[PDB]
Parts: structure tokens; C-alpha cells; sequence
């Protein structure tokens, strides 16, 4: 029987450790986008999500990370590619700690992503949910206090470090 799998990052605010925060990945229901999200947090082909920062973060609504190509949002590339398409919309955006594709039009997902803090259901059928939070809740809130209302962060925060549980 297949075990939905479960990544960490460990966040730093300037630099300085502030806590974990856990996944679920929905291999289950999104296979393809599950296994992108696995390798990019482990790094096994060689490139990957530890280092890189949460570019934008929007208090009460989601935290967007995953550009390790460009560092601001315009990049990122999947364990597939380019980019890949998006592989079905069975899950929804039911509230805070979702864990959905960021993209730029359909099918055109990289590495790109985001966690919600808000319940975004007007994203439902155009971005891709493949995760939720499992623990570490209290590490996205204490992020979210660096955001505004632009996005722009007050401090750096960055995925020290990432991998599989
Ligand atoms: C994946 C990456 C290549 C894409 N980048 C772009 O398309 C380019 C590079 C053109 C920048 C777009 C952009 C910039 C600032 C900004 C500022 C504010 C907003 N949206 C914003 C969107 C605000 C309304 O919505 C968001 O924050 C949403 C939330 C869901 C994830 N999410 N963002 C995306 O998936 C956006 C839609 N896509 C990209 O970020």
C-alpha cells in the first residue's frame, strides 16, 4: 500500500532558525505534481528548493516560495522540465496550509508554489492543490508576520534546509 509522502523545511528569518513546517504530499490524488514537489525538497536530481527564499508573502492570504532560478518570482524549473502541465483539480482551496502550484497560465507549472493562510477558494480549478501542512502551522503564521500587503518581506526568510520524512 502507497504511503502519501511528508518533506520539511526548516525556515530562517535573516538567517536566524525560527522552526519546521511539514507536508503531506496528495501522491494519492496528484501523483506527478507530488513526486516534483518530493525531489525539489530533497534535491535528488541535483538542484532544488534548500536555499531559496519566500519571495512573496501576503498576510491573510498565502506565502509564495520556490524560485530558485531567479530568486524574485519569474523563475524555476520542475523535476520534468520547463515547465509541465497541470495534472487534474480533484483538490480545493479550503483554507489556511494548503499547499498549491503557482503558475503563469495553463500548463505551465515549474517549482513555484505556495502555502495558503486564508482560505482562496476563487483559485480552485486553476492552480493545482497537491499538499496541506501537516505540522508547523505557528512557523507559517510567524512568517506571515514579515509579509505586507504588497508582498514584499521585512527580513529574508529562507528555506535552510529541506527533505523527506
Ligand atoms: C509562477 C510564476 C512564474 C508566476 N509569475 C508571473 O506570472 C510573473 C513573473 C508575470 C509575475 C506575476 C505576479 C507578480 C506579482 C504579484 C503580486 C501579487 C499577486 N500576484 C502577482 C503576480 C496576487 C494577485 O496573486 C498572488 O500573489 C498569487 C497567489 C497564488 C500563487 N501566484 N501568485 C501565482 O501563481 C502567480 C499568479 N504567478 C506567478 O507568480
Amino acid at each position: 500500500h502507497m504511503v502519501n509522502p511528508t518533506v520539511f523545511f526548516d525556515i530562517a528569518v535573516d538567517g536566524e532558525p525560527l522552526g519546521r513546517v511539514s507536508f503531506e504530499l496528495f501522491a494519492d490524488k496528484v501523483p506527478k505534481t507530488a513526486e516534483n514537489f518530493r525531489a525539489l525538497s530533497t534535491g535528488e536530481k541535483g538542484f532544488g528548493y534548500k536555499g531559496s527564499c519566500f519571495h512573496r508573502i501576503i498576510p491573510g492570504f498565502m506565502c509564495q516560495g520556490g524560485d530558485f532560478t531567479r530568486h524574485n518570482g519569474t523563475g524555476g524549473k520542475s523535476i520534468y522540465g520547463e515547465k509541465f502541465e497541470d495534472e487534474n483539480f480533484i483538490l480545493k482551496h479550503t483554507g489556511p496550509g494548503i499547499l498549491s502550484m503557482a503558475n503563469a497560465g495553463p500548463n505551465t507549472n515549474g517549482s513555484q508554489f505556495f502555502i495558503c493562510t486564508a482560505k482562496t477558494e476563487w483559485l480552485d480549478g486553476k492552480h493545482v492543490v497537491f499538499g496541506k501542512v501537516k505540522e508547523g502551522m505557528n512557523i507559517v503564521e510567524a512568517m506571515e508576520r514579515f509579509g505586507s500587503r504588497n508582498g514584499k518581506t521585512s527580513k529574508k526568510i529562507t528555506i535552510a534546509d529541506c527533505g523527506q520524512l
